[PDB]
């Protein structure tokens, strides 16, 4: 029987749309007047960060901070424009005024509230995601929030999977992770003995489905499948 479910974050429960629009915001507060086109900036750093991200995957932890530091100084010389000091004050102040959550997200975790121990598995910076959560409303809606920073890897390494676990007092067996990436997320979590579930809101990830034991593409549809497994 499962008796905890839980989730990635950015991409999941933060909608990547509004990851798209808080990212232009900070493109275009780092440029100010500079003359390079703020959405070309945008897509050079989401392309820099996702190589880099990828080259952790696995691996110890490393501040997330610190790799999007190094790839936005790269950047500013690149481009020519001065890399702000403050950049990653920057980052987070956006992220709070901008950010926006899946439309069904808190009817979700308010559902499974009280039936399930609800749960937050994610690679981030601790007290980052702790002021990022807040400013979203949902930090009180957890049993635990998990991060690879508390763990000491990055997913997909077992052990952040194993310290969510045992936060939670379940085992492996007893529990669903549901994410939006089918290697980190779905590949990690099965490495536990987890139930994985992939969102992909707009079916754009079917070569992969076979990586995970269902597919959603509105998170409402995961209370059906955990009492449809119970």
């Amino acid at each position: 029987m499962i008796r905890a479910v839980f989730f990635d974050f950015v991409g999941t429960l933060l909608s990547v749309e509004g990851e798209a629009k808080t990212h232009l915001k900070i493109m275009e507060e780092v440029l100010g007047d500079y003359p390079l086109n703020p959405k070309t900036l945008l897509d050079e750093y989401e392309k820099l960060t996702r190589e880099a991200f990828s080259n952790y995957a696995g691996k110890p932890y490393r501040p997330i901070r610190d790799i999007e530091e190094e790839v936005m100084r790269k950047l500013a010389e690149k481009y020519g424009f001065k890399y702000p000091e403050n950049f990653w004050e920057i980052h987070l102040r956006m992220h709070q005024r901008y950010g926006e959550l899946y439309p069904e997200v808190v009817e979700v975790l308010k559902s499974l509230k009280g039936k399930y121990h609800v749960g937050m598995i994610t690679d981030s910076d601790t007290e980052y995601l702790m002021a990022h959560l807040d400013a979203l409303g949902i930090k009180d809606l957890f049993d635990s929030i998990t991060t690879s920073e508390e763990a000491g890897f990055f997913k997909p390494h077992p052990r952040i999977f194993e310290l969510a676990l045992k936060k939670a007092g379940v085992k492996g067996e007893e529990a669903v992770y549901v994410g939006d990436n089918p290697v980190k997320d779905c590949g990690g979590s099965k490495n536990l003995g987890m139930t994985s579930i992939l969102l992909d809101r707009k079916g754009e990830k079917r070569e992969f489905w076979d990586k995970c034991d269902f597919i959603v593409s509105d998170l409402r549809e995961v209370i059906k499948i955990v009492d449809e497994l119970n």
